[PDB]
């Protein structure tokens, strides 16, 4: 049986799946899988929890990535070794534009590469861009849920704190590179911050894999950092329903 | 109030908020004549400017010249005069064996092998089209009956060393570009051209909507040589497609 | 108080100012149980947190996940809760023929093949441990009877191309990393891992004390699949060593 | 063979080894008519090409368009056809208060604020003219009676943000270029234009002789947006060409 | 048999020395050598003055480097060609931290690479770090002298003026890269500026050579208290006493 | 007021506004003695300083040591004391087969393979000489009867790997510099040395006039390590170039 170093699954375990839904949080894996048919737990090791399920009769993998490009790059590579070719990222995000409201959804059309792992696949000049079919399916699924949907650029940072220009920290300092950066991205039309899309999109677009990202907005950095619990719960539930419908459209 | 290089005023554009931007000044009139009431506005340097009407709405056609620098001037000055949507059209060579002469490429992102893009956003920023423009271009290209490829384009400030051409005066390619064509091929890049990184980066970071569509007229991975009829048909299809994409963008 | 990700409060740490930070959440309980009164505090995402007591002093054990990004969150949030000293423990792959499986490595500096270190200091800044922590780790490792190497570690944001692995889906390694393992070997680099550049740069530029100790589980010049009993012995020794290094840091 | 963009053959050039390269295609005939027997060769895109004779020797005049990319095509294709010396003439905006409109500038080196230069040499390489060309341009400019400055030119891939112009659609300039005009002024840079970094780097790294001479049409300490001094500039470049051909 | 090109010495001249003490100033070479047994002048060319001496019966070289990484890189290379494997840098320095006092000693644990020559040996990602044994010996020797010792990061600049953010200069200008840089390094915990350690440490750590740096503090830019003649002469003398004792510990 | 490193005052320079700056302190007296009334001013570290008179005007001669860092100190401190024109003289290794031992090179621009230039101007800025100085150096070199080349010089922070030398302790050259000699040769670069990028960038961005002239002592197409007429000719040329710069 062909094995992988980290994910603890074999190709046979995936029952022919060529599409994976890849949340960051291992606890979200079962929640996504149960929206599909016959969900089965496969493995859990480190930040990687893996389930299989069936969508319109076709096998689909759900696999967490952990936070950050490095752990994401391992999961994507090992799933690709086992036959996966399409990767649908789902999560929640913090918007930086005043016109993007908490509870809206964002489909990334390109990422600002504020990461390191993307450079291990392509030099900085290469665009961190989704597959067009995936982005199209995500937009359609997000609109069909009734959400307000934004298509646009996402800033993808290797840190939660200084690289997103947060000052409420142990040192209260932000290195020169990132001082004033939130305003710069705002002025350039960037919609939101997250921590994995630059790696995911660059890796996949340079390796013959299809990828995209969809996210529900849980905070707006121009407003407040502490989300309201009921609003957050509704946004999380809608986001995973949307990504499953986007997967259905990709497997049509 | 006349913009410095293009030699037109806002009133000359008759309310147009969309421009079709070919590189070659001689193609401007040909595109304008696919629409209604084409009117010559100005010609200076590489910038020939026409207006026309598409479903009753004014549209500008303006050439850019070769390269990001001359393109950046045209986009800026058109934006000063109210243009918000920019549709690049042209023909191109492909670098993938599965892309055939006569197919169409709609760029989903560009490798920034240029300098002017950096005058608008740092290198980390993606040279990506507006999603509505890319969607309209894909639809128009597919409705034409052509085979359409969505993917990455390598956008070079040179025709020769930055496209790893060795049939040159020196035969030299600087270290940065040695082996680069195979690298881009292995990364799935569809084609080289010379303006999209500047155009897409400038527009995506400035509140403007842009995209690129091109007909494939040569493939340097293929031994077969296309004939004159196929090349003429491809050039003609490329501009018919961009006009239909403009139609889809009108509100 | 409250932190965004770790789900613990300052009160939960019972005055701890030192943390042992493995990568794998499953190792946290194993480390905590080498000390007195281990208490499970929280588990969320890749972050499992325990407290224990070492010579009567509270110590926190907190996993980081794989990579600089998740590590940077844990270190920041622990620092918000009063932690000032961070002891990284784990297993590693050596790249030097003279470093044997079962040896231990204490990092004296890291090659910054990551992105998160740049969010704390520009590339010119050295990814260097605190001298007291490195000294304590060397002493603990040597006192255990292990063969110990002090030297430079290459710290990569990827497991695959950034460590020049070719047995992959594409079999390709980007130009930057082609030939890189031989380059690091020739420069005397001991091993690869994926968190030290971020950890050491963040701490050395932020007034925090950090170091890294690791047991060698593979040698890249030999084989990729480790022998089970040898690996188990090395893992057990590594966490015993880091606990003794923590003992040496207590004041 | 006929080169891909310029539409001319080696035979069309009648043995010319020197080219004068203005940016604007409309200036090509104006330069050519200052010499003997000017003949139109071709026009395609931004490239208009004439041949003429100077002291009995064939000379090419070929426009480049705006920017390093289109310039790099013209220089390469002319070099394929035997041209070895390239004399750039154009206009420029001064950034030093003491340089006045109508003055002339001969570039001794360019700040590489372009992309195409990097397709010929890494950034460490100097964007420097051939010393004989720079010497001939200085002499020709002095002999015309103009006030001449030798010095460094900032060569930008954009007209707007890379020259720190703010009267624009966005009114914004990216971090790299904020405060850059003052920085170049403090470093003694004389002027801005858009082709010299590409031209000089490409030629100095490829065995070709190049230089640039320009007329000041605006002082950027005064404002952002701008016949004797266009006419004088092309008279000067033709005299510089005469000095280069023995 | 060969005579090295710049230093003008042969391997036989070194009488088997495998350790060198490398001050910057040629006039300090004899002062260091005379702290050991049987000091003998070997050669002087340009900024390179070379002596041999004996320490606990073992031959030791003392060789000046001149100011800056470039001239240092020549001396280290040519000594390595002649069998030298351990390099102990000694000098005096300013400090940029308020808690570092005149008369204290700094042992460098890593250097900020604000130089060019380090890049001729390893790319910027590589750490400018000392050999651990050398740093340990220098700490012990410095403590045994009675001085207060600081272990930490040093900023190593190719210039004395703009790269140390000095404005009292001919132009009064500091290029963008270095504006605000002193405060940045101070906030990052950097102890001091000097002009050779990044080159020395990077070259040696990437070439199989052991190196370290120790320096006595003779001025503090954050304090406007002028130390007197006595404390400065004492600090220079202590610095070289310390480096010789560190050499003794390396040869034990 | 005495500058920090050079050990001289403004009064010591007797109104000199031009300096000849060799690398080797032992060459300072030799250059000064080619002029009238040479006077030893100071020696400390790699900095030996003399004054002399050339056609009645005071000229300084000051060594720089090897490398951009020590050069940048000397140039700055001389500028603090009123010097505005800096004439670098020295030896060099040619990398073009048509340049012979004994020829002279006047640098028209330098490849910035150094670090100190970046402390004065970002990498995009050209390491170029003042045109008057380069013109005076070309004229002095040609009037001497020498074969003179104008062109680009590669200016390296190291003697060994940055000049792609392999007869070294490690026998290795870092990726950046592997194949670099051939690359510079193909790009028409004439020679290697170690100070011009710093000197020219510093001066061109600081309102100071600088240039470099050098005699060729080795051709790197022949061998790696060099093996007196040329040294003497080079300093005679730089003194005559100084004469041409005097106003
Ligand atoms: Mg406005
Ligand atoms: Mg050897
Ligand atoms: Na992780
Ligand atoms: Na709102
Ligand atoms: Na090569
Ligand atoms: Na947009
Ligand atoms: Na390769
Ligand atoms: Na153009
Ligand atoms: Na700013
Ligand atoms: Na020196
Ligand atoms: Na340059
Ligand atoms: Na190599
Ligand atoms: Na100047």
């Amino acid at each position: 049986t062909k094995t992988v170093f980290h994910l603890g699954v074999t190709e046979a375990d995936l029952n022919g799946a060529t599409l994976a839904i890849i949340p960051g949080d291992p606890a979200r894996v079962q929640k996504i899988a149960e929206l599909m048919d016959n969900p089965v737990f496969l493995a859990s090791h480190r930040e990687y929890t893996v389930y299989r399920a069936e969508l319109d009769g076709q096998s689909v993998v759900v696999c967490s990535t952990g936070i950050g490009g490095p752990s994401t790059s391992i999961a994507v590579e090992e799933l690709a070794q086992l036959g996966v070719r399409t990767f649908l990222r789902v999560g929640t995000t913090g918007a930086i534009q005043p016109h993007v409201n908490v509870g809206d959804m964002i489909v990334t059309t390109g990422s600002v590469r504020l990461d390191g792992a993307s450079l291990h696949f392509a030099p900085m000049e290469f665009p961190a861009v989704p597959d067009f079919d995936v982005a199209t399916a995500m937009k359609a699924a997000a609109q069909e849920s009734g959400a307000t949907v934004h298509m646009g650029v996402t800033a993808s940072s290797d840190t939660f704190y200084p690289g997103q220009e947060r000052y409420d920290t142990f040192t209260g300092r932000v290195v020169r590179r990132f001082q004033g950066s939130m305003k710069e991205w705002q002025d350039m039309g960037v919609l939101n911050f997250e921590m994995e899309s630059a790696t995911l999109l660059t890796m996949c677009a340079s390796s013959g894999l299809k990828a995209g990202c969809v996210a529900g907005v849980i905070i707006n950095r121009t407003q407040k950092e502490i989300p309201d619990h009921a609003t957050l719960k509704e946004t999380e539930a809608r986001s995973i329903k949307v990504v499953v419908e986007a997967a259905r459209k990709m497997l049509k």
